[PDB]
């Protein structure tokens, strides 16, 4: 759906504006992978991973977005683009999202896999 | 789970050996996106979609694989690597898979998003 395309904009807006509040997109059973670190589950710990990742003025140039309906009436999103942290050069990245439709139009990030290329 | 890593090997082995049989990984409710075309749904539609893509001696060099348990006891997989069709230069690609457990260790590809960089 178009929901995925809207969420990505929200995700990186919040990644840029306030990284320490990005964890509120997740719930107690959310899986998280960033870079190549170990898998992380829960609203906590994910908050701690992002914390030690230390995002500061993180700009994102989104190149490609594709969203599909998936299991449990969820939405699977693939995001391709470039990321910059602390003014460092833009690295090509790839992110896979699984959005869990926690009732009406209230979603939670069930899966987050971020990977630099 | 490690199941994802196994499937990626199977998917690209079969993409190399018998592309016209790759559709047997999907079913009546599978979603397929390759390149930048429209969303394709259904094993029969995925079949002739691959058919017109014409994979001939397709080599794949996988860089990174990450799998996570997802909604409805599924597995979300992100594959990063390089693809080559008909001896053309290796293009960087990115793929998102959602594997749906039929009942035992028998999986169907519920989601397939392929995208070049």
């Amino acid at each position: 759906m178009s929901v995925g395309r809207e969420f990505v904009r929200q995700y990186y807006t919040l990644l840029n504006k306030a990284p320490n509040h990005l964890h509120r997109f997740y719930n107690h059973n959310s899986s998280y992978i960033h870079g190549e670190s170990k898998l992380v589950v829960g609203q906590r710990e994910i908050h701690n991973r992002i914390q030690q990742l230390n995002f500061n003025d993180c700009h994102a140039k989104i190149s490609q977005v594709d969203a599909q309906a998936t299991l449990g009436n969820g939405v699977v999103v693939q995001v391709t683009g470039e990321l910059s942290n602390d003014g460092q050069p833009m690295r090509r990245f790839t992110q896979t999202f699984v959005l869990a439709a926690q009732s009406p139009k209230k979603y939670y990030v069930h899966n987050d896999i971020f990977r630099y290329q």
